[PDB]
């Protein structure tokens, strides 16, 4: 025995600032995104986003380069849901599968490569510093 | 051109604006850390003084055990199975591909309803 809620509602939490209840949405579930973005070789969902942090999953479409990208002063950690990929930070690139993880760190530049004639999935989570 | 997963990084500091070495990358069955009890499995794979990633693995048909969370944010991910996820006071059906986070100052708790692992990826966002 336990009520279930509705999952595209908010949730009531508490504010740990009142110490009273607040309504956030806490979930996402099913197809709901906050954002999406596609280019030739990419396709970003933003499923959860505060103004702390971001979380979502990274496509690569078949045999396709993300392009070196430049993060600023935020942080970003992958892990590898589906697919075979060269990841290079900075300036030194590495081999990785299926259950790899890897971080982004402040001030660096990283790209991606898909190795399969597949899509490749990466979740990842995005550190929003200042 | 490929280096070894297994050692650190060379990569750039943005205060010293300076190469420095920093493990960054954490492939096949490396962890720094496993947790196990009665209901659960946690590998953390990725750990630093900013954030933490790994996987939360729920035995089959067991509860994880209500939690408070301190200063701390967790963003979980379901990799693969279906769950009852509670946050302070509600409780919420999840199944693979859906997204949840744990607020800083709350309870949560997780039920596997497979009779099989339930695999969540995690991040703790330390304060």
């Amino acid at each position: 025995d336990i009520p279930l809620a509705d999952a595209s509602k908010p949730t009531s939490i508490v504010d740990p600032v009142t110490n009273q209840e607040v309504l956030l949405e806490c979930i996402n579930s099913g197809s709901s995104h906050s954002c999406f973005f596609e280019d030739e070789s990419i396709k970003v969902y933003k499923s959860l986003n505060t103004s702390d942090f971001a979380a979502g999953k990274l496509i690569l479409k078949p045999l396709k380069e993300k392009g070196h990208q430049f993060v600023h002063m935020d942080t970003i950690a992958f892990y590898v849901i589906r697919g075979q990929i060269i990841t290079t930070l900075h300036k030194t690139s590495y081999y990785l599968t299926s259950g790899d993880y890897f971080y982004v760190p402040a001030g660096n530049g990283y790209n991606i490569r898909n190795l399969l004639n597949e899509e490749s999935v990466l979740h990842f989570t995005q550190l929003k510093n200042d």
